[PDB]
């Protein structure tokens, strides 16, 4: 174990994708705390608005 630097944030990104859905919030991103906003908050945004996205009933 040495290039553990993108291990976790690789995990992250699936975890906040996960976290989106299942997770609810941001509250439960326990990893790292910057890295893991670019990767697990990514993911996370991505998630909910991709279902988000699919409830197109107002335009607002």
């Amino acid at each position: 174990m040495k290039r553990q630097k993108r291990d976790r944030l690789e995990r992250a990104q699936s975890q906040g994708y996960k976290a989106g859905l299942n997770g609810r919030s941001q509250e439960a991103c326990p990893y790292q705390q910057v890295d893991a906003r670019s990767y697990w908050l990514g993911g996370w945004r991505d998630a909910r608005d991709e279902k988000q996205s699919g409830l197109y009933k107002l335009e607002h």
